[PDB]
């Protein structure tokens, strides 16, 4: 089959022949907005280009952007380990048109790359597409120009039950370029639970969203009002891991080449006994986020981005501990991570030791309170009559043991236990008021 690295190459090449300028992936730290926690999409570095504020010598580009969706408007952290298609760290294979080609060529390029016997050649019967309800052009293009069956062109209205809370209307974040979009889904077939988009069981992992194609029409200014973009443009992202799963004839992103090997490296250093465990996937994912974030200059901390990183690190250590890790293990996964990435882990080779060091200190510190905190937790769980852990307990784990609220929640989740988040909030606010009183 085509390997992950081969797929990334083919994609960039294909769009290069179609006149797309290959641009280097930006860092996970976004200096284009301070507003933004981490790079969450390939279009981020081109945000101001779509607006017309930032000007380039190319009218189309193509990138393989590294993204972390662990925060803000794009937060997939809690999905990690429960689906076979979600990561914190993942790569977006995307093509961009700035004032150049619009819908017809955008859809044509996508179909060509996916279906062509000469490129990488998915079964046509398997593919499904979605369009925004109002998008008649897109529908007609798929139906007439491409030749897709009407039964497989699902229209999606503002179906999240707010104007337009739509899977087919994509917005950058709180502000920025946006517009209706069309998505390409692949059927991994009958054995997986799940139905097509717009269907009750649309969330299930059978029909996977491979490629989103956003027709950039509008800009969201500040206030809610939606001004038009100077020139209609195209923004697409195909998930490298998800398409690799299709091409490599697997169903889970965690069965693709680089995850097969990465999970084995996790089993080695944790003493894990079976390779089909939730925690192995979680750790394999988290090492990608943490290692790359640090390599891009994010130092673990208690403030802002550093804290999100710290949280992910600690959550990963917690899983390793559960698997039976006898000693510091997390930093040992940097090496194997560098191998299974190669071209894409460039910056990560430069600093390897700096990253291994940061990840080592971090785990070494959390381990100082980890197991004692887990005991505190287990005690309190037994005292529980109900399915909800009191907020005071959650606050104690945070205040004393350095357990981020979501980490505690992740532990309780595995036992069908909720954590009373209102109480945690109350306890947290009560300390801010004590700090405010004492300090004045
Ligand atoms: N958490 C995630 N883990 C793995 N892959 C993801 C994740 N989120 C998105 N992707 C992949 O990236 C693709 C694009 O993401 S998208 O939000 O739907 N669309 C966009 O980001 C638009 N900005 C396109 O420029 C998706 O189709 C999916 O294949
Ligand atoms: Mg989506």
């Amino acid at each position: 089959s085509k390997s992950t690295a081969e797929i990334r190459q083919a994609f960039l090449d294909f769009f290069h022949s179609k006149g797309h300028q290959v641009v280097a992936s930006s860092s996970l730290v976004p200096h284009n907005d301070p507003t933004l926690l981490f790079t969450n999409a390939g279009m981020n570095q081109f945000k101001d280009v779509f607006l017309g504020l930032d000007k380039r010598n190319y009218s189309r580009a193509t990138t393989s952007q590294r993204c972390v969706r662990a925060g803000g408007k794009h937060n997939d952290l809690e999905n990690v380990g429960y689906t076979a298609r979600h990561h914190t760290f993942f790569e977006m294979l995307g093509n961009f048109s700035f004032g150049d080609y619009f819908k017809l060529d955008a859809i044509l390029f996508a179909w060509l790359l996916l279906t062509s016997e000469k490129w990488f050649a998915l079964p046509k019967e398997r593919l499904w597409v979605t369009v925004y309800e109002s998008d008649d052009e897109a529908y007609e293009i798929w139906e007439k120009e491409v030749g897709i069956p009407r039964e497989r062109i699902i229209r999606i209205g503002d179906n999240k039950g707010a104007p337009y809370a739509s899977d087919n209307f994509w917005q950058m974040g709180d502000t920025g370029p946006c517009g209706p979009c069309t998505e390409i889904f692949y059927d991994h077939g009958d054995h997986i639970w799940g139905g097509p988009p717009g269907s009750p069981e649309e969330d299930g992992d059978r029909y996977i969203e491979i490629w989103n194609i956003v027709f950039m029409q509008f800009n969201r200014q500040a206030d809610g009002t939606m001004e038009p973009l100077p020139k209609p443009s195209v923004d697409t992202a195909m998930g490298l891991e998800r398409i690799a799963a299709v091409l490599q004839h697997v169903n889970s992103n965690y069965d693709i080449d680089l995850f097969r090997t990465l999970i084995q490296a996790v089993a080695k250093v944790t003493g894990a006994t079976d390779l089909s465990n939730k925690s192995l996937r979680v750790i394999a994912d988290h090492i990608r986020s943490c290692a790359f974030l640090i390599a891009d200059g994010v130092m673990p901390s208690n403030e802002n981005r550093g804290y999100v990183l710290r949280r992910i690190i600690r959550r990963a250590v917690r899983h390793g501990n559960m698997l039976g890790a006898k000693e510091t293990f997390f930093y040992k996964l940097v090496g194997p991570l560098i191998d299974v990435m190669g071209s894409a882990g460039e910056d990560l080779k430069r600093q390897q030791a700096q990253v291994e060091q940061v990840l080592k200190t971090e785990e070494e510190q959390f381990a100082r309170t980890l197991e004692r905190g887990l005991a505190l937790l287990d005690e309190e769980l037994a005292k529980l009559s109900g399915d909800t852990l009191d907020g005071e307990t959650a606050f104690r784990l945070y205040d004393t043991y350095g357990f981020p609220v979501d980490l505690t929640a992740d532990v309780c989740r595995e036992r069908n236990i909720k954590v009373d988040e209102a109480g945690f909030e109350a306890a947290m606010e009560e300390q801010r008021r004590r700090a405010r009183e004492a300090s004045g």
